[PDB]
């Protein structure tokens, strides 16, 4: 078919130091899909990882073309958005909308933990919407392999956004990759339930990280947060990552197996 070749971008969906994104929609089948436009080894590495995935919770790469010294990197669209959108600042959203988006959140976390994947930067910008209100982990630009031929590899790079960061990349020299990305879901979650962020950052200086280890959960965010989900909070968001809950863990939590949704 001639022109099927060809795709209008139309709208523009974000802008940083990477270059952009933007919505492009096929001149004959009208397809929608999302392009982020870059100006080395570095997206090289990118386009690695986004070949790998493929499952219902992950943003999908339909593939590049390099023009010039230009990449255009071609992926599913998600028309509804980021999950920051959602979010009411001081509210939160109600509890059964954001255990639906946690569930999401840990089945595609999940399907990355098990092929060796670490996202490193999960944050309610980075998380996006389908038209049915999906939930897509997007943004692969810090994410790295932590298994391969199933040995696993310590991370040590300094990365991700403080307040989503977890304390042991603040003191530690190396790391697990899985229980770096377990917090920053735990930090999603209290911004959904909470419409505000507990922290600066998860260290000894923080009045506000201290005042949760010592438990003073009659102080916001927290008052905010059922008993139930923050149950599941207080094993998240543990200090020490080889005695904060794990994935499967989680999957056994009262609260994540509570119906609240229609
Ligand atoms: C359709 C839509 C999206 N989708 C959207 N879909 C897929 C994406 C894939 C990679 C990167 C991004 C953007 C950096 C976030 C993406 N973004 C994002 N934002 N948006 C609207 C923009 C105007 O405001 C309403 C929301």
């Amino acid at each position: 078919v001639p022109f099927v070749e060809d795709w209008d971008l139309v709208q523009t969906l974000g802008e940083g130091a990477y270059g952009e994104v933007q919505l492009a929609v096929n001149r004959v089948t009208e397809e929608a899909v999302a392009v982020k436009i870059v100006d080395p080894e570095n997206i090289k590495k990118e386009i690695c990882i986004l070949k790998m995935l493929n499952h219902e919770n992950v943003i999908k790469f339909y593939g590049h073309r390099r023009e010039g010294n230009i990449q255009y990197l071609f992926m599913e669209l998600a028309s509804g958005g980021s999950l920051f959108d959602r979010i009411e600042p001081d509210i939160g959203m109600p509890e059964p909308d954001a255990q639906r988006f946690f569930h999401q959140l840990m089945a595609g976390v999940v399907y990355l933990h098990g092929i060796g994947i670490t996202h490193r930067d999960i944050k309610p910008h980075n998380l996006l919407l389908d038209e049915r209100d999906n939930l897509k982990i997007a943004d692969y630009s810090l994410a790295t392999v932590f298994r391969y031929n199933n040995r696993e590899r310590l991370l040590n790079k300094m990365c991700g956004t403080l307040p989503y960061v977890a304390p042991e990349l603040l003191k530690r020299r190396e790391f697990h990759a899985e229980p770096v990305d377990v917090w920053s879901c735990g930090i999603v979650l209290t911004a959904m339930l909470a419409g505000e962020l507990p922290w600066d950052q998860p260290s000894d200086s923080c009045q506000e990280y201290s005042d949760w280890k010592e438990k003073k959960t009659y102080l916001n965010p927290w008052k905010k947060i059922d008993s139930a989900p923050l149950a599941l909070l207080h094993k998240i968001l543990v200090e020490n990552p080889s005695a904060r809950i794990t994935i499967p863990d989680i999957k056994k939590d009262r609260w994540y197996n509570k119906p609240l949704k229609k």
